[PDB]
């Protein structure tokens, strides 16, 4: 038996490690332009800001960060996607559970994640996570990141877990605090919701993939906002047929 | 009924369009940079030049050019993945030289290959597709190409197909070619095999992965050479589980 194509893309392939490794050196270039000449916006987007007009909280003279989703962006969550491959049962609440407590020994960088981390702290730049792990985990989540070659990440000061608000999944919140003692030069993830919960709760895969090509926010794409592939599970595995294939590009075989 | 995960997401998803959008922008900012100073190396190796020892086709004096892929670089192939998720038959040379004939009708530009495409062009710089889509359909490639907003492309000048050497499959014969006469400032895929044959025939799932991480390759990431996302079909796709989840990181749930 052969693990799910998305696992061997994700996981085995080198092309999904191009991928990644070209993020990064896509963000260790924009946050070097940025150390030398600091920007007036930060990339966290300001409140009330809709995906309509965007804007941004200001940078001022805010120490300089780096926003990071953990899981499949700068993490790979080998042990449990393993799991997932051989049992099949991908969306399990308690399994998942268990792997944040107990996943530190089977996680593994993101190309290139483990580098590019270094190099932002020998330029100055603080490394801040914002997850969607649990805050009662905490602390395996801190091992796990530093078995990973990640650094060591704090709760309260560079990590920001699911639970430290009363906001759930909602990632806007804890977005806000971190813009409001740091100036976010540049911010990474794998699903949408790691930019902004705009992208999230409501609309369809549609209207998401449209909200991407939204010129304000296309112009964030490598230049602020640095996505990493994930083609394994999350907001990006959606749609029936009609969303996934548009019905003026439909083609039949003879 | 669902399609593939992997077509819900590069064909579905926002977190695909973004992915794609995020390495045009860095493409057209290293193009740009390349413009107002030329460089010494092409992105094209030189022959003879192993993945062990990386050496490029030296620039010169030649016009500017970026080389891309067709398929699912910079167009989407959206009617024949609709056929192949309702078939199931993926795999099918004959289903897929229909549509490299009849498939004009059903193709749409990876988010952002139109308006990169458009840039390039008004920066001077020459595009170039490297396909591996035969020779004989040439001209319903020039017009699938056209359809997709890409511009307009040439047999045997700014167009190689297979077929136009004795080489099959393998692309280092045409970027031979390619590199004879242009400076080649950037090079666009989706496959391993879209920067070097070297990648290809022989090397397993591990060692592609690996080689990739070659701090000589591994510099070209976002910086010469720029992947976009397929874990459709392709390369991308192959290994079992010994090779996709490393046995030092495994885990099982309780
Ligand atoms: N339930 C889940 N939670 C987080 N990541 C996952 N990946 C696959 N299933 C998951
Ligand atoms: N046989 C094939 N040739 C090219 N692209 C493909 N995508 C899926 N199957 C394919
Ligand atoms: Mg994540
Ligand atoms: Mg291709």
């Amino acid at each position: 038996e052969t693990p799910p194509a998305g696992m061997q893309y994700l996981y085995g392939s080198g092309e999904a490690s191009a991928l990644s490794l070209q993020a990064y050196q896509a963000l260790l270039a924009h946050v070097a332009a940025k150390v030398k000449v600091r920007p007036a916006d930060s990339v966290i987007l300001a409140e009330g800001a809709g995906l309509d007009d965007p804007r941004f909280v200001p940078c001022g003279a805010k120490p300089l960060a780096a926003v990071f989703d953990v899981d499949e962006t700068v993490m790979l969550n080998i042990g449990y996607e393993y799991h997932a491959a051989r049992t099949g049962r991908g969306f399990d609440t308690a399994a998942w559970d268990a792997w944040e407590r107990t996943g530190e020994a089977a996680v593994a960088p993101v190309p290139g994640a483990d580098r590019m981390v270094r190099a932002l702290r020998q330029m100055g730049v603080t490394v801040v996570f914002n997850t969607n792990r649990a805050a009662g985990n905490a602390e395996p989540t801190v091992r796990a990141i530093k078995a990973a070659g990640l650094g060591d990440a704090v709760h309260g000061q560079t990590l920001f877990l699911s639970g430290d608000d009363a906001m759930g999944s909602r990632k806007d919140g804890r977005r806000a605090t971190i813009a409001a003692r740091y100036c976010v030069i540049a911010m990474g993830g794998d699903q949408l919701g790691d930019f902004s919960d705009l992208f999230n709760g409501g609309p369809s895969v549609t209207a998401r993939r449209a909200a991407t090509m939204q010129p304000a926010i296309a112009q964030m794409w490598g230049n602020g906002w640095f996505v990493l592939p994930n083609p394994v599970y999350g907001s990006g595995l959606k749609g029936g047929f009609d969303e996934v294939f548009p019905l003026d590009k439909r083609w039949a075989a003879p």
